[PDB]
């Protein structure tokens, strides 16, 4: 199918900045969540998992339909823990009922990245809710117990190349793994609610040991109290990925620019934007607005 972006009736930049602001203000207010990490990271993961179901071969899945609101996707084992992000957005959707679910899920990720001092991420509106029968089956999101070849092949389905894969993986700069959700435990960085290139710095500079966690799964651990999933660690095991990891670890600006492009692309895969559609929006942070 073809999914044409359709702007919420009569809405413009100012309307979406208000939604952005409400999300940002709630992010600031509910600071206790997850031992004070805040909802920033889970909102980014929600935006990615709701977009990552896309299949370039038949345009199924994707962020367009906002299908995560349906139980089949909502209960995907791969999405364990995202219910926290969805619950956070519920009051936002109630105040702005006119925004589509897909626009809200994706905007939530953009808002979180920017408020956490990450790069600006241009965002376009127009996603339209689709029926429950359009919900993609579980199993389209990646496994974490795999190697570089699996990662490379997996992301080709989302039309992402090596650079895009390494940049997107850098989102692990945020949050942590929760044993009860995924069978992995531990954070990737110390400042896990501040978006930066520390994921790459830690991967390259920490001393890693392949250990088994309490769920009997292998994960790389550092004495500093950080982890790297087998799929994260594969980024330094593969020579092509390694060069890019080193590049981002040594150029914060380059990582920001590349992540921004890759993240917008991820959130827009499968969507056809009319030639007369509005230009992408670049929202101001609460800080830039003095709010
Ligand atoms: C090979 C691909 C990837 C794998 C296997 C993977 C796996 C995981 C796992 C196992 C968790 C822990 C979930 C939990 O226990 O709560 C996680 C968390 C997270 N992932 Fe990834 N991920 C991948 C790619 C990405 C990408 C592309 C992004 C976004 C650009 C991303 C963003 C996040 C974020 C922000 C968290 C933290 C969530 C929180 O703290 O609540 N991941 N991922
Ligand atoms: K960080």
């Amino acid at each position: 199918l073809v999914h044409v972006a359709s702007v919420e009736k009569g809405r413009s930049y100012e309307d979406f900045q208000k939604v952005y602001n409400a999300i940002a203000l709630k992010l600031r207010e509910d600071d206790e969540y997850d031992n004070y990490i805040g909802y920033g990271p889970v909102l980014v993961r929600l935006a990615w998992h709701t977009s990552g179901t896309w299949d370039k071969h038949d345009n199924t899945g994707g962020s367009y339909g906002g299908t995560y609101r349906f139980k089949k996707e909502f209960n995907d084992p791969s999405n364990a823990g995202l219910q926290n992000g969805f619950k956070f957005l519920e009051p936002i959707h109630k105040e702005f009922p006119w925004i589509s679910s897909g626009d809200l899920f994706s905007l939530g990720g953009v808002t979180a990245v920017q408020e956490m001092q990450g790069p600006k991420i241009p965002w376009r509106c127009g996603r339209v809710d689709t029926p429950e029968d359009t919900t993609p089956d579980n199993g389209r999101l990646p496994d974490a117990d795999k190697d570089a070849d699996y990662v490379r092949t997996f992301f080709q389905r989302l039309n992402m190349n090596d650079r895009e894969v390494v940049a997107l993986s850098g989102a692990h700069t945020l949050g942590k793994t929760h044993l009860k959700n995924s069978g992995y435990e531990g954070p990737w960085t110390a400042n896990n609610n501040v978006f930066d290139n520390s994921f790459y710095l830690n991967l390259l500079n920490e001393d890693w040991k392949l250990e088994k966690n309490d769920a009997n799964n292998e994960q790389w651990d550092s004495k500093s109290g950080y982890l790297q999933l087998p799929t994260d660690y594969s980024l330094i095991q593969d020579p092509k990925y390694l060069s890019i990891v080193k590049e981002y670890a040594n150029d914060q600006d380059k990582f920001f620019k590349d992540f921004s492009k890759a993240f917008e692309k991820l959130l827009e895969n499968g969507i056809t934007f009319p030639k007369d559609a509005p230009s992408p929006f670049i929202f101001k942070t609460l800080e830039e607005q003095g709010l």
